């Protein structure tokens, strides 16, 4: 099923998940749903921060055909370099804008995946810009945080003034 | 110190290295012995065996400034995907060939780290291409191995002819 997107200034978006116990068959049907809504956003990554469910799982399809489904429970990741990279970043959460964010180029990611197993892997370029926005998530930050204050003010601005119109539809 | 590397056709290349059941000092000792022998090669990966060392022991570094150091113990590879990617790889046992060779681009990998502590990591791209090639060393096999009988054989009296003139040096 298609779920709901939380979108900026929304405070459920700034909750801390709480990490995965068990991986079984609901938190696997959860992961299907984040998927469908992923998709057909669409989006490249999804948080269950997102859908305002406050568990540690995160999913991902860096594919064009969207063809290579991804999941992350319980992620972690620390960086390998201090080298860090410029990437425009969007975000389902904050429609329709798009701003450059600095982040550490290579990082080390660390999770379980969609069985509950752990495993880690080093991740550059997209995969490391977007574990990083979907950890961030997680611990109740936006991509929006990272920007000049007068910024982030007029994104807000601009998103309450959305919702309010959109409200009156 | 640095180790002799053992080139192709000699037979002691096609040894089945034995499981590493401690990581104790002499192994210890050797993981130190193959970076030396790898970075002053120079060759961004060195397996146990081609230093006529039969234990399943295999070291890396991906960079270009011997900054990456990577450890693997007893390491195995099951292919995530179908997909091929063909890379033209090398070996520091077949000096100066390089020829395509098809090989799963994902893979997950399991071992034993340089403390001896398993785990279990993604790879994809270089790193993915370079385990399953010292994965292969550890099995007996060389990347020649998957080339046509005529292009291995006429390697192969290259080679034989180069061990000639340089054993008259
Ligand atoms: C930069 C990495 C961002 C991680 C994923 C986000 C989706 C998200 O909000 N995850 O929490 C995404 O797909 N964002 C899209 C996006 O910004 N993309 C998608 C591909 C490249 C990049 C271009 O800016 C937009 C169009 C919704
Ligand atoms: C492609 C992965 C190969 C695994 C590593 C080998 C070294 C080896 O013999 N390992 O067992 C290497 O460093 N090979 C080099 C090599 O083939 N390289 C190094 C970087 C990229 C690639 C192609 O040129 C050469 C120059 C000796
Ligand atoms: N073994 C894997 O597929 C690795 N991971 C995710 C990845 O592909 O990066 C686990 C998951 O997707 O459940
Ligand atoms: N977390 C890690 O460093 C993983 N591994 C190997 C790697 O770098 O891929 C351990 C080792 O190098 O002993
Ligand atoms: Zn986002
Ligand atoms: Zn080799």
């Amino acid at each position: 099923a298609i779920l709901n997107i939380l979108e900026f200034p929304d405070p459920r978006l700034r909750t801390i998940a709480k990490p995965v116990e068990v991986v079984d068959d609901a938190v696997r049907q959860l992961i299907d749903d984040m998927f469908e809504t992923m998709y057909e956003a669409p989006g490249i990554g999804l948080a269950a921060t997102q859908v305002n469910v406050h568990k540690r799982i995160v999913v991902m399809d860096l594919s064009e055909d969207k063809s290579e489904p991804r999941v992350f429970i319980n992620p972690e990741f620390e960086p390998l370099t201090e080298d860090m990279d410029q990437y425009q970043e969007g975000c389902l959460s904050v429609p329709g804008f798009y701003e450059n964010v600095d982040r550490p180029q290579k990082v080390r990611i660390k999770a379980l995946d969609r069985d509950g197993n752990p495993f880690e892997e080093v991740a550059e370029g997209l995969l490391a810009v977007c574990i990083q926005h979907e950890c961030d998530h997680l611990n109740g930050k936006l991509f929006v945080d990272y920007l000049s204050t007068l910024k982030r003010d007029r994104i807000r601005k601009k998103l309450e003034k959305q919702h309010r119109q959109q409200a009156h539809h």
